[PDB]
């Protein structure tokens, strides 16, 4: 499962992908158009995720139980201003999502990727992202990829951390019942990866506004 080892399958990058429209409708699968390089190991029309414009106000430099708890609560359910597209794709090197961030100003010119590394965390750059061309169109556009896996599975470990959470949270409740006399009186699924995958771009890009949570 995708506990043991932190990484899925392009059908439980579908589900995710659908959970995560569900959930917020402000994100959405790609439409099928012509400029799209499409994947045969995924429907047409989900092959991946965007979100639009999302502000930035000010840049990385100035800026785990969270995570269960949204989780949670959905298991219930310089100065220039900045906006960027967000892109989750698939990948297949590593079997896990990955992120594409095209940033632009208020003209809606698009950045250099100099500066939009100006907004990637100092302590996520060299090992997290990089400059790419978005891999999923034919005639391309410039971005700054954040990958999850090229050094530390850091999906597998944020799943770790968040069910060591859990556990010890679960046994802290029986305990306090029993020591309150009141003993008398949710587990992580597939569908909430790509939340647990936001939980880690948002520390990798600090400054970008939560639009996305």
């Amino acid at each position: 499962t995708f506990l043991t080892t932190g990484q899925i399958t392009p059908e439980e990058f579908v589900q995710a992908g659908d959970y995560l429209c569900h959930m917020f409708p402000t994100w959405k699968w790609n439409e099928e158009s012509s400029d799209i390089s499409y994947r045969d190991f995924l429907p047409k029309n989900k092959q991946f995720l965007i979100i639009r414009k999302v502000p930035c106000d000010k840049r990385a430099e100035q800026c785990i139980d969270d995570i269960d708890e949204l989780i949670q609560d959905m298991e219930i359910k310089m100065a220039q201003e900045r906006y960027y597209d967000l892109y989750i794709a698939y990948s297949t090197s590593y079997r896990v999502p990955k992120m594409y961030i095209v940033g632009f100003n208020s003209n809606g010119s698009p950045l250099s990727p100099e500066q939009m590394f100006e907004d990637i965390s100092a302590d996520y750059r060299t090992k997290t992202a990089t400059i790419e061309k978005l891999p999923f169109y034919k005639n391309s556009v410039l971005s700054v990829s954040i990958h999850p896996c090229k050094h530390a599975n850091v999906m597998k470990i944020l799943l770790d951390k968040v069910r060591v959470v859990r556990q010890r949270r679960r046994k802290e409740l029986q305990e306090e019942q029993e020591l309150d006399g009141v003993g008398d009186w949710d587990s992580l699924r597939v569908d909430q990866y790509l939340i647990v995958f936001l939980k880690f771009i948002t520390s990798v890009t600090p400054s970008i506004q939560h639009d996305y949570t």
